[PDB]
């Protein structure tokens, strides 16, 4: 990716568009995400603690929606949308994201990124070095036309995947962490591949 081009993915659920960008606008709090890449060459993704179309729900049933929720959280609507209800459809869904999270203007990138990469990850990734690209992705939602905006840095790790194969149940912002190439059915697959790929270029 060049500096300042963007790029622009559809899927079912949301339009994104991926620019290079030199800096960070420090006006507001941010959002960075590490692309993460295992000690062996793996692509991480996170599988998020709650589906975005369930906060939706809880801050507002669409069938469309029910397409893109854990199951324990359509256990939770069907219990309300049927009687008896004893089970309903299960979409296999999980909800891809980056991992990362916060940056105020206090701190750097890479302290951010150390800190969220800890505490998501059950204080098990460490970073062995960092990327110098940094790309900003601009998502809408497709369903609720909302907007949400964040910033992707290459995070070479020193964990290999299987190091980070289980998840605490206590961990508030993801149920796992996995390979992209384990959710290749997933709406979000392109885009985050190519997120990875023109980062890892970059570096190489
Ligand atoms: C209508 O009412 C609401 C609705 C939602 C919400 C949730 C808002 N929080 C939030 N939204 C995001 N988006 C954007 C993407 C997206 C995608 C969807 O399908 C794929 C989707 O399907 C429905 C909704 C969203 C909202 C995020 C995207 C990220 O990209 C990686 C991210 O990184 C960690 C964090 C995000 N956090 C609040 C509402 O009430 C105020
Ligand atoms: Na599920
Ligand atoms: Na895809």
């Amino acid at each position: 990716i060049t500096m300042d081009e963007e790029v622009i993915f559809e899927t079912p659920r949301e339009l994104i568009s991926i620019k290079r960008i030199k800096d960070i606008p420090r006006s507001k709090d941010t959002h960075v995400f590490a692309a993460c890449i295992t000690s062996d060459g793996y692509p991480l993704i996170g599988a998020r603690r709650t589906s975005f179309a369930f906060q939706a729900i809880l801050s507002q049933v669409s069938t469309k929606l029910l397409r893109f929720m854990y199951y324990n959280e359509l256990r939770e609507i069907f219990r309300r949308l049927r009687k008896g209800s004893i089970n309903n459809i299960d979409p296999h869904f999980e909800e891809l994201i980056l991992l990362g999270g916060k940056l105020d203007k206090k701190e750097s990138i890479k302290d951010c990124l150390r800190r969220e990469l800890k505490e998501e990850s059950d204080e098990r990734i460490t970073v062995k070095e960092f990327g110098n690209v940094i790309l900003k992705l601009t998502t809408r939602d497709k369903l609720f036309n909302k907007v949400y905006i964040g910033y992707c840095m290459a995070c070479f790790i020193n964990q290999s995947l299987e190091d980070l194969s289980h998840t605490s149940i206590y961990n508030v912002e993801i149920r796992k962490i996995k390979s992209l190439n384990d959710c290749i059915n997933d709406d979000k697959y392109e885009y985050l591949s190519y997120i990875y790929n023109m980062l890892v270029n970059s570096k190489l």
